[PDB]
């Protein structure tokens, strides 16, 4: 009656959850991995498999999922490693039994041990260079870092994204969640340049931005006084009242640049229509000619917890965190974390758009 969640003509959606497919990736007890830092075998994906990256490779959808062992108690006390899975249809995945990206006795050990490597986002260049933006976690400072690959298995760690910018001014900056700007060209979503440089939206507490000449060394967009330039922020009385966290890579379209993001509801300044302290997905629109120029955002989340697989004993009313997205066989596949423990998929079909999740 009053629960119809109409989307404006610039937004993606609705993303419909296919019947009997979810969750697509869940924790596995039996799979073991020899951790070079722990010096012992561990059930690296026995507790949680969530917050995934997604991309296209060899006519197949590849997903890298954040996996955690039972090495700790609660929030950020386990070790995160990235699992690898491939799919021919976007709904059924074939996983490897060992992680493809993890902390090791390499140049990033101090930054990645013992929290590991979290929440990946992957975009690909015109020529097949996959660029991963992920979080380095050592239980002290979270850092947005970069890793490159050509086969999505053998990764090269380049360290924190903002390590060199302005003489190392932001090396110790606590940050995460980087959504590189992309565009669909000849049926393929690739990293796009604007104004001569590569571009990225990033942040958890606010949506910031950054540019780069080589996709490795990023320079944050700053104000006259050198402070980080806030593009938009959490707002009172809405679902995105505590956090406005970047989701999958941003997409340059004819109507403008769309950033799909995750909003966390504030318990004191949020909207009680939605669950407190959990995530629901939103979308923001930026000017095509100026990517830092905010136009608008959705007043209601387009995707939120609806089914039991997106819920748990820990999160009774559920929580979803969008992070992977692939244009495959003329449809959009959205990959997201479910209750910080499973991976889910939802599909948007441009030729027959479904309704978004209804309002509560």
């Amino acid at each position: 009656n009053h629960k119809e969640n109409k989307l404006p003509d610039w937004a993606f959606g609705g993303f419909e959850r296919p019947k009997n497919v979810n969750p697509v990736i869940s924790p596995i007890e039996n799979t073991k991995f020899y951790c070079p830092l722990t010096k012992d075998s561990i059930a690296w994906e026995s507790n949680d498999t969530f917050n995934p990256a997604a991309t296209l490779y060899n006519g197949e959808i590849v997903v890298l999922y954040r996996a955690e062992d039972k090495s700790g108690v609660g929030i950020g006390h386990r070790t995160s490693r990235l699992g690898y899975a491939t799919s021919t249809d976007g709904t059924h995945f074939q996983r490897e039994k060992t992680p493809v990206f993890y902390p090791d006795n390499d140049s990033q050990k101090e930054l990645e041990w013992p929290g590991g490597c979290e929440d990946p986002r992957i975009a690909v260049t015109d020529d097949g260079l996959y660029v991963m933006m992920y979080t380095q976690w050592n239980r002290h400072v979270p850092r947005l870092a970069v890793a490159t690959s050509r086969n999505l298995k053998d990764w090269t760690k380049h360290g924190p994204a903002f390590a060199k910018a302005f003489d190392g001014k932001f090396f110790n900056l606590g940050c995460k969640s980087g959504s590189i700007l992309t565009e669909v060209v000849k049926g393929k979503q690739v990293i796009k340049k604007v104004n001569g440089k590569y571009f990225m939206y990033w942040g958890e507490e606010h949506v910031f931005a950054a540019t780069s000449d080589d996709l490795i060394h990023w320079t944050p967009i700053v104000n006259i006084d050198g402070s980080l330039k806030k593009l938009f922020s959490p707002r009172d009385g809405y679902f995105d009242s505590h956090l406005t966290e970047c989701g999958p890579p941003a997409i340059y379209t004819p109507k403008g640049i769309v950033l799909l993001y995750n909003g966390k509801n504030h318990s004191g300044r949020g909207d009680k229509r939605y669950t407190a302290n959990v995530y629901a997905a939103g979308q923001a629109l930026f000017d095509a000619n100026d990517p830092t120029r905010f136009i608008t955002r959705l007043d209601e989340p387009f995707f939120r917890p609806m089914d039991s697989f997106e819920k748990s004993g820990q999160y009774v009313d559920g929580t979803v965190f969008i992070e992977g997205m692939v244009y495959f066989k003329n449809k959009w596949y959205l990959y997201y974390g479910c209750a910080d423990s499973k991976v889910g998929v939802a599909v948007y079909d441009p030729k027959r758009p479904a309704k978004a999740d209804p309002l509560p």
